[PDB]
């Protein structure tokens, strides 16, 4: 109330000893997927929409069509979930919302997880996934990428790789708190670490190793904050203040701001790791931002 | 979706049937009591707010806080129901919405029903829960009344309950569809009745008949488009354009006009009445009417 | 300051003065019509617009395109005047402001004026300003018409117009105290009156003949308050409270609903006739008035 | 118009001969005083402002009220000018339509410049004008602190003084194009110079030199970007992606987001320097970028 959270304090504290358990106890890859999408699943999507899902040519996912929204326009969503887990169902109730906010249809996309899909797999799935939608007659104009953490990894990713293959780049990208150096550096590690209580330099690690599977760190297509930025799109990052990977977010962003893009970075203080996808605990600052991305996603399809 | 309500068309032919059924066999009221209350409490409240029952002196309700709300300000909604049926309970749904858009507390109020309890019963009911909102100290000027079809009655009678005991009013009234003139007069009764597949004079006559007692349907306290509305507050009315019950919403606007009153009137094509009551059938309109009416008591109240 | 108008109190006792002389000694209508062209031609356009003369095949006015707009949409604005004076040049600062609000093309329009050009002149002119927009490769769904005053009379009298012509319908229409009643009648002549510092009776009474010139007040294409308004477009009006023409806005708001129409009515407390034309003198309510009309004029138009 | 600057082009030319013309045949400073009054006193400040001028206790500027404005809530704003020219007379045009869009009141304040006053004593008028506005019975959290290039220096260099000397900080500070490193240090001169048109190394570390004399670059209260930026309030920042001083903006966020600040930085691509200064010829971008910032400082005073 009155414009503080009264859920952050707790929810913090729920964090630290959730945290202070998995540390003690790394479990099953398959359980985690499991609790996740079971947790997540059970959250209700935002009011009004049509969900339909995708399985064609090994593209999967699920089209959220807000009843309100321009059917012209498209958001294409990767969940987040260190590329180890996550799906479309565990994400619906995050993506529904931002459709919702930003009055466009979403294409809440799957994609294949290591360990058993190592890179490249995730990203020639997200190129495909794009490409789909392009299929589906949305111009590039009419397209934001997104994705939380991983998905922000994919998403990143997804357009140095449009660049590559010489072809057009989407009308944006929304990236929350996204993962961009799968090496974990930055000032951040040290200088936040003691107030991320969700996202520890060992969880990386690891979630960086299976992804990877040897490949080395230094890719850029790996590591979207090693690259050149030159010719990317217009940009939106949210990044909480109390986050490991805040460096990352404001890498990216002065690597963006260097190659003259248009950037926007919202750096929310007392803020966990894609505390949006965490609105079910934090309706206040969770539902507030995501009405900031929907707010941009909109101004960004015109 | 693209500007048009893709549900409207539906949801006028499932009243169409509703009503003739109705017509045909006119159902007992403690039975369309329970009925109401089991299909609207199943409604789904609005995210993120914290609701707590009310008991005490014989004022009877809910305090609703969006946790993002401001605590200093608030609106007293009265549900509608023909002054028959309807509770907080049943209302619960529309009213947390409308304090969640607004960002501020909802005094979700009940009051005594016809015709166990005839005029003036609901209307000494609505002026208690007045005072005993006043008594968690909110000043005048932080209070929005409101309410739909009998509901909006009580709110615009209210505003002439304190003024005869010439009292401050407060800061404004939002009315949905109200029921103003209990005599059912009105050009819109031929002008929109094959057009209002929800309210026909016969049902308001009937309703009419319970609430009054006896009662005459002159009488400002019981019909408020009969009224000088000199020194009321700042009015906003949205009612629907397929409405037997529009001539009411227009003739309280022309009076306020000429007491020169602020009053803003909106008259929505194609939709029926209180039709943000309605948003889990009708979410295009629906909610954005509950957008419209909670960025006006926000404005308000601001 | 703080929500007050610092500026109404000291405009309304300037107008009483100015009515007082105008009451006592009726001017040359050449002499009024170069008074009301200077004072208002001094006014400073909106920053940030390019203005383009038009003359061709006797239609005559300028384009006003406020370089953040949508080139694609269209403002089509009669001044008012009495239908005696007023030009583009002297609405030029209040057109501009609306569609640098707006974010669309204004077309500026002149039109013949009474006594050297009585009915039909105007509007025969009216509806040849639609034409070369329309020519200018405007969908009618991309252009909203408006006017205050006389020019409201214009706008609501054009649709009329186009109705009988069986001629597609315009978006919507935006008409600022339109003057609908060329008979004055109302509650609010009497009602209103003693507020009305600007406006009189009289004053219409001798405008009204002079626009006639013999014809039928009770023609509804002179009196659109008198027409059935069965499909016309969407509406907004904006009135002040404190205007004799108070009714007028009222009665076509009553008839635009009862005809079934989406119909939005702003009646504006405390303000004067046509108040946003005086932005100059009335910043507060001048400008906060031009910001609603342009949020409307822009929602209309998609 | 489309969402398109049609003036940045033509106006970067301009600038491309204005620099090379100043590179050439570098200006008296008190000649260039006078030249830039000339040129920003004679755009017309934001319409229905009042402003009443200051000077007291060696405390100078600048009231500016608009009449729609919240009298409890106030912007501080510092001119920039390379700490060598620029006054509250050049820049009223500016503060006045950010106080406008922001409905607060702006302190357009003065402050001695450089060579005849080096550091400190641009930063001792700035604390001054800081306490003359707490003198005014604004609380720090009713108050913003702002300003661009030079004036962003002392904006942020204030609440580095606000928080040595132990003091409540203001409820935020909106800096524009600041320059934040009196090094030149940064990727963005390399990076961004060829884009630059306005701002050169050269004259910066001309204008540096001057502003120092003597002092060392690497002091914090010189350059802000070399500050450690604990318990600093709420940021938001606009920097053009065209300008050498991307970089200090940049680096400032960085600070700001280690430090666990709220900070939001927006790079609007294709902007040249301080560019809503200029939006007499950038009335696109530059309006909208008032609109932006007022939007920040209005919610950030809410």
């Amino acid at each position: 109330m009155n414009g503080n959270d009264p859920d952050i304090a707790g929810f913090k504290q729920q964090l630290v000893q959730m945290t202070a358990m998995r540390e003690s106890q790394p479990p099953s890859i398959e359980i985690e997927r499991q609790m996740f999408d079971a947790q997540h699943g059970a959250v209700p999507p935002a009011e009004g929409c049509l969900i339909e899902p995708i399985s064609t040519g090994g593209v999967r996912g699920e089209r959220i069509t807000p009843k309100s929204a321009d059917t012209s326009k498209a958001l294409i969503y990767f969940h987040g979930g260190g590329h180890l887990f996550g799906s479309a169902l565990s994400h619906r109730h995050l993506v529904s919302r931002l459709a919702a906010a930003a009055g466009v249809v979403a294409y809440n996309m799957e994609y294949r997880l290591a360990p058993e899909n190592p890179y490249p797999a995730g990203l020639d799935d997200a190129e495909q996934a794009y490409r789909f939608v392009l299929a589906q007659g949305f111009k590039p104009e009419d397209i934001i990428v997104a994705g939380e953490s991983a998905g922000g990894n994919l998403a990143a990713a997804l357009l140095l790789k449009l660049r590559d293959q010489d072809l057009p780049q989407p009308a944006g990208a929304y990236l929350l708190s996204p993962w961009l150096d799968m090496s974990q550096s930055g000032a951040s590690y040290e200088a936040r670490g003691p107030h991320d209580p969700m996202i520890t330099h060992n969880a990386l690690t690891g979630c960086s190793a299976a992804y990877r599977a040897g490949a080395s760190a230094e890719d850029p297509l790996i590591s979207p904050a090693k690259a050149d930025l030159a010719d990317l799109p217009s940009l939106f990052i949210q990044v909480g203040a109390d986050e490991v990977l805040l460096s990352d977010s404001v890498e990216f962003t002065r690597r963006a701001a260097l190659a003259g893009l248009d950037v926007r970075l919202h750096v929310w203080a007392n803020m966990v790791h894609a505390w949006p996808l965490f609105h079910f605990a934090l309706p206040v600052s969770g539902l507030a931002a995501i009405d900031e991305a929907g707010a941009w996603i909109s101004r960004q399809l015109g």
